[PDB]
């Protein structure tokens, strides 16, 4: 269950499998299996990390449906792999893989956004050795995130009712239909890796909580005292575990040694003294050492987290007891020629982006991202609500167990991965799934979520808040939502509604907050906007000008100002993104107060101005 | 003097230091060397490799002048280390870089775009090291590039003569000022890796030549007998080293064992019958395989190769005995996010591109290349011309002895780096140096830029043509461009002069090649184009349009059709691309048949309909 990542230090070391890789495209629900046992023919170069939709033009690689292969050789010296355990790890492979190694099977992996591995410490051998990962992209009713198995992508246009249109779908050419609204892009999205442990024992998991602060700084910067536990898992086979804690120079700060009891586990507190408490807009992070004792040491893995505590109370959302409110937008990993896979330069830049707009958080939207991303935002003081690739989902796939399965998965598999991180302080277990309406529908949908919503909370040892994405609906017959711990809501009043009549926009959202303040939850804005081309303007902006996406925002923000429990804003988007091609969508989603090429709209710069007058505690 | 790209084998390991570094900004003139003592302080995040100028919008580091200092920890098992010779590689710091490890200085290095180590046997040790890299990105009249002392920019506006612009210039904020098209991207460009190789003995250098081609077949895709060289060079300290020659299905078809002599060296001839000859279009790679024997193996080098022949005969350039037409255009490594910074997503879509575009070549303008493209363009069948960073140069130039001596080093650098990979057929030892004029300035050139011709000549195993890439300029004074082995010219008939008047601009042309004509080189252009605002239409197409673009290649190709010694048709540019600011730069160089997110104008189309319908070999 754990999947610390990889780390090289004396006991350990990383072999990068990233480079130009061979890649042939394969069939609609098959793919040759003897090409993992010899070089692939005629192979088309491709570059790991990186969707592979966007790397070849002579091909038409984003209407592929179904596998395509990968391959690489490498060698690593025998004096590397002697005596150690072997694990190939994959960050994420979009949306299922089969691996090969020297044409073995080692295994099968359904989910495109998170990471798994292999032992593969039998299967590798002396000189090269040929990796071989089938990746299927194929997304349908039983997916997260969900694909249509008929119809029409999402907001889509259709004419069902002419004769040849009902003909000519029958013989159209097999294609994925998101039900979600950003491009199916595939493929080796995230890093491989092949890395070493030892073998008699090691470090599988390190879990660090902030248990209890005390006198809590008014500035919240520091705390007199801080309470912290750690929980330490092993794999192999009276042991020991050191555990010291660095601060922020390197300075061990504190040590414990602790035994190992079997399942092996070690565990306890540690209190800091005058501990220096992670915030947005100010982060300090630790890094807890954990070292596996025999002189020597055994095993070594280095453990970054902050200490802060998080705390819904009524209305309020409390980081480190303050009343924190959320500056900020749904971002997307999406870039030109990348597509979906992972690039730091893009995270180092967003990040100073999110820092000059004066926002302090973002969404997952709509799937874990690359695990690099969250420690940037650790050390960067910007907050994160993580959420699971559950975007798609409807009452056809409540009834089906495989998704429920699926989507069990993706949250266990989440909050495993991201359990330590100080930066996030929510989770998200879905994006617009469908709440509303009569009958017997809205109990089905709460009879769906209510479990995954415990289950988020029984798999995070920090227990954060737990919330639902909830899309623009019938809010007075969805049951579920309002019983979130947070309520966060996308809205488009005056967008795919009152289409352009800001005032009637306003007049339909404040009916709304008038809901809202009855229910006595804090919420917040996860998505509102408008596209907007830049370049188009207007003295009276319509829909489409950077005018009217900069009123919008303007006058949206002005209404919920009025409401002391409503406790953030997060738009839609940090930056334009791709999209099945589609009548609403030019060139992609154009809701971002960013170019897809980071560049500022008007909306952008009104923005900024108005959140840097907005504090990150005590606004509200 | 050997620069092989760091290989994992079974006697050799790679380990990255790639990733998101700490990094501080430092002074004009200076930065404090304490920084490499201890962690850096407040540190702003930067992932390497990238150039670091667009990864943080809330400084602005475009305008960054002098120094900035990255960092990283790193550590590595000490059962890996143990023994081994310990190298640490710069694939390229941009301009020039100080290095320290653990404190040390290990030393300073100047070129920005070609690859340098030091030998860190020593200063390691075990645990966290500390890497410490001063960037330094300051251009002037004594570097290659070129900058400007005073002044402006390449092609900047001025008002000299007003006496409030003359006094304000005196006080301005000291900026790098490009002789040179291009932005100044600086940074740590390219990979960092550490890398081992045994201690006692190791293989420091390999050149394989095609010395010789018998009976080539019609189509040239084998001859009966090819007669290849070997020449490898060891480090350290009745020795031998086998030679294996593995074709592309890895079958060992030719081998020999040499005797090592003292410099460490081992040479011979290895004949291959029915050889599998590269061409463009159709590349065939084998793999010259080199281990250093004591049944065992010492240390291994896995070197890629093809075979062929280049030779200018006349006004012909003959690829294995066939006159080669060269198609395609000068690129820049240019991106949105990274700069200069290498992306190999962004190199395996431009060669698809190239491949859709039907084009068989390109120019590394204005600098050596990221060592991977070499790598990609061998297996795809794409032909370069190498170019050194000798940009903006002129009589000022020729007189600095410091300018010599680097201009040396980056041909040496080059050529030392990159003589192994077939897809390179030809060395350009500068871009638009200044050559014509009256007086002594001609034959001033002249005697600068001929011994740096015979230096390229005498560096190369493989004797490959060197020419030097020309500017418009009054041909009829320039005494040095003739002498070249090819005649590259650029030009811009009709763009800068003569401007939208087509008919005019293909008079001029033909005047000139009148001239070229009776000279007697074969002449190709390296450069022509006309900027060009994707979405800017006309009826008759004027300057800025995408029909003016079109039009300007419809007919000044036409005119270069009729010549039967021109022998190839590079235009500028693949895409747009960053410069620094000015009145005639758009968002950049708009000159791209490309959009800058390598999206096609109408003249990229036309070209490739174009280029459809040009042979490799034999068009005239
Ligand atoms: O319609 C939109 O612009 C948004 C609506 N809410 C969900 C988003 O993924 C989607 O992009
Ligand atoms: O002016 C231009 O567009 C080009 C002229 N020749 C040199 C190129 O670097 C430059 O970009």
């Amino acid at each position: 269950n754990g999947m610390l990542y990889p780390q090289s230090n004396d006991s350990r070391i990383v072999f990068p499998l990233d480079g130009v890789w061979d890649f042939r495209t394969a069939g609609e629900d098959s793919y040759p299996a003897e090409w993992a046992d010899a070089p692939l023919p005629e192979p088309l170069p491709m570059a790991v990390p990186g969707s592979y939709n966007d790397q070849n033009d002579e091909l038409n690689l984003r209407a592929h449906y179904g596998w395509v292969v990968y391959q690489r050789s490498f060698a690593v010296p025998s004096r590397l792999v002697a005596g150690q355990r072997m694990i190939l790890r994959f960050d994420a492979a979009t949306h299922a893989a089969d691996v090969y190694l020297n044409g073995q099977l080692l295994g099968s992996h359904f989910g495109g956004f998170l990471p798994f591995e292999f032992d593969v410490t039998s299967a590798l051998h002396a000189g090269e050795n040929l990796l071989t990962v089938a990746v299927d992209n194929r997304i349908g009713s039983s997916t997260l995130p969900v694909g249509n198995d008929a119809g029409t992508a999402f907001m889509g246009s259709d004419n069902a009712n002419v004769p040849a249109v009902a003909e000519a779908k029958k013989h159209a050419r097999r294609q994925n239909l998101p039900n979600f609204d950003f491009f199916n892009f595939a493929g080796l999205n995230r890093h491989v890796e092949l890395y070493t442990t030892p073998a008699d024992a090691y470090i599988a998991d390190i879990a660090i909580t902030t248990e209890r602060l005390d006198h809590i700084a008014g500035d919240a910067c520091t705390a007199a005292n801080a309470l912290i536990a750690y929980d330490v898992t092993f794999g192999g086979d009276g042991r020991q575990v050191r555990i010291s804690i660095l601060d922020g120079e390197g300075t061990v700060v504190a040590g414990v040694t602790a035994d190992i009891e079997r399942t092996a586990k070690a565990s306890g507190e540690i209190a800091i003294r005058d501990a220096k408490l992670w915030n947005p807009g100010a982060a300090y992070l630790y890094t807890a050492v954990a070292e596996l004792l025999p002189s020597r040491i055994i095993d070594a893995y280095r453990q970054t987290f902050g200490i802060r505590t998080v705390e819904v109370s009524g209305t309020t959302f409390l980081i480190n007891g303050k009343p924190f409110y959320f500056k900020g937008f749904g971002k997307h990993e999406d870039s030109y020629f990348h597509g979906r896979g992972t690039d730091d330069v893009l995270n180092v830049k967003d990040v100073s982006l999110i820092h000059w707009l004066h926002a302090n958080s973002f969404r997952t939207s709509h799937y874990p991202y690359a695990e690099s991303m969250y420690d940037l935002c650790d050390r960067e003081g910007i907050v994160i609500i993580d959420e699971v690739p559950a975007v798609g989902m409807s009452w056809l796939q409540y009834a089906n167990p495989l998704v429920a399965e699926r989507h069990r998965e993706a949250i266990r598999g989440m909050i495993a991965r991201d359990k330590n991180h100080p930066c996030i302080v929510m989770w998200s277990i879905a994006n617009e799934p469908g709440l509303d309406g009569d009958g017997e529908r809205p109990r089905q949908a709460y009879d769906y979520f209510r479990p995954l919503y415990e289950l988020a909370h029984a798999s995070d040892p920090q227990n954060r808040p737990v919330t639902l994405v909830c899309c623009q609906n019938d809010y007075t017959t969805d049951i579920t939502e309002r019983t979130m711990d947070v309520v966060c809501i996308n809205r488009y009043y005056g967008w795919y509604n009152l289409s352009g009549d800001l005032d009637a926009a306003c007049h339909a959202l404040n009916i709304e907050l008038d809901f809202w303040e009855n229910i006595g939850k804090p919420v917040m804005f996860t998505e509102y906007g408008a596209d907007t081309i830049e370049g188009i303007h207007g003295t009276h902006g319509e829909m489409f000008s950077e005018e009217f996406q900069r009123d919008y925002y303007a006058r949206i923000n002005a209404e919920i100002d009025k409401r002391p429990w409503f406790i953030g804003e997060q738009l839609w988007n940090f930056a334009d993104f791709a999209t099945f091609q589609g009548i609403i969508r030019v060139e992609g989603n154009r809701k971002g107060i960013l170019t897809r090429d980071r560049q500022p709209k008007m909306a952008a710069h009104w923005l900024r101005e108005r959140w840097a007058g907005i504090p990150d505690y005590g606004y509200k």
